[PDB]
């Protein structure tokens, strides 16, 4: 049962799919500090005076 | 129609294909997070004073 995740685990096929359920998760997280880096930008730094 | 998604989504050819799209935006939204970064770094960071 050890041995039988080098098919499981360790394919082609299971790499892809969990780069792409890494990337895909992960896309939304950029897309939230791209908008938390440009919401801090706005607020804070328009507002250093 | 529901079961015709096993070829068309979760095939090697089409996760391999969705990340090359969602990776090639991906590294944009970086490079422009990395210039805000930057952008941030330069004007709010330097004058804190």
């Amino acid at each position: 049962f050890d041995e039988k995740d080098d098919k499981f685990n360790s394919g082609s096929e299971e790499r892809i799919r969990v780069t792409f359920e890494r990337v895909e998760q992960m896309s939304i997280q950029i897309k939230e500090v791209g908008d938390r880096v440009n919401y801090i930008k706005r607020s804070l730094q328009s507002l250093d005076s």
